[PDB]
C-alpha cells in the first residue's frame, strides 16, 4: 500500500492522542480541597462548600433523575415501572435517612458507606459518610432495612437504588444523596459527602427548630429542553 | 480522619445520648434491679433489698 497512506494513518492517530489530552484539558478542574481534623462548622463547612460548588461547575455528576432512570432500566422483565414512582421513593428513602441521622443515629446502606452526623455543639451539625470503624462499633447502627416499607416492591426498588449507587461510587461517579449534596469517594475506600450552602441551612433549621423538609411528592418528569 | 477516630467526637455524641435519655426519665436504676431481683427471689428466702 502507498507510504503516504500510512503516514496518514499514523498522523490520524497522533491527532487522537492530542484529542485525548485536550479533552482532559479542556475540562477546566481543581484538585478538590481538604481539612485533616474536625475543629470548627464553619470551617469544614466552607471547604465542603467549595467542593461542592467545584464538582457542580465541572458538571461530571449524577442527579437523582439518572439514579431513577438506571432503576428503572435495571428491574425491567416486561413491565414498565413509572420513572416519577422510583424517584419519589427514592427521595422518600434519603428523607427517611436525612430524619434518622439527625438523631445520632448512623444508618448503614452497605459495609463500605455509613452515614453518620457530627455535631461541634448545640445548632450545629453535619452529615459525613464514613467506613465501618475496625476496633469500636459505632453507637446504635441500623440498617436501611429498618426504615423501608415492607412491601416487596419498595424494599426491591431500595435494594436496586443501593446496589446501583454501590456501583456508580465505585467505578468513580459523583452521585448526589441528599437535597444539594454530593456523595463523592476518594482514593481507596474513603468516601466523602459535600454539602452546599442551601443544605446545611436546612440541616441547621432542622436542628434548630424542627423544621422538617416536607414529604415527597409525585411530579410529572419535566422536558430536559426547553 | 474519621468521627469515630478522636475520643472527643465519640464522647460528645455518648454524652449527648445519655443525657437525652436521661431528660426523658425511662431509665431503670440498679434500684429497679435489686427490686426485681429480691421479689423474683423471694421464694427461696427473703433477701434483703
Amino acid at each position: 500500500t502507498e507510504l503516504e497512506y500510512v503516514e496518514e494513518d499514523s498522523r490520524l492517530r497522533k491527532e487522537k492522542i492530542e484529542l485525548i489530552q485536550k479533552n482532559y484539558d479542556n475540562l477546566n478542574a481543581k484538585p478538590l480541597v481538604g481539612v485533616d481534623l474536625y475543629e470548627s462548622y464553619s470551617l469544614v463547612l466552607n471547604k465542603s462548600a467549595w467542593n461542592y460548588n467545584e464538582i457542580i461547575q465541572r458538571d461530571t455528576q449524577l442527579t437523582i433523575l439518572d439514579m431513577a432512570l438506571q432503576v428503572h432500566l435495571f428491574l425491567y422483565e416486561g413491565k414498565i415501572i413509572d420513572i416519577a414512582h422510583i424517584q419519589k421513593i427514592i427521595k422518600t428513602f434519603v428523607l427517611n435517612v436525612f430524619a434518622k441521622i439527625i438523631k445520632g443515629v448512623p444508618i448503614v446502606l452497605n459495609p463500605i458507606i455509613i452515614f453518620d452526623s457530627v455535631r461541634f455543639d448545640k445548632s450545629k451539625i453535619l452529615p459525613v459518610a464514613v467506613a465501618n470503624p475496625k476496633l469500636m462499633p459505632p453507637l446504635g447502627v441500623q440498617d436501611w432495612d429498618t426504615i423501608v416499607d415492607e412491601d416487596e416492591e419498595i424494599k426491591k426498588i431500595v435494594s436496586t437504588f443501593i446496589k446501583l449507587l454501590e456501583n456508580a461510587l465505585t467505578v468513580g461517579h459523583e452521585v448526589e444523596f441528599f437535597q444539594d449534596t454530593l456523595l463523592v469517594r476518594n482514593v481507596d475506600g474513603i468516601t466523602s459527602l459535600y454539602v452546599s450552602e442551601k443544605a446545611a441551612q436546612v440541616f441547621n433549621n432542622s436542628v434548630i427548630d424542627q423544621i422538617m423538609p416536607e414529604k415527597p411528592k409525585y411530579e410529572a418528569l419535566e422536558d430536559p429542553f426547553s
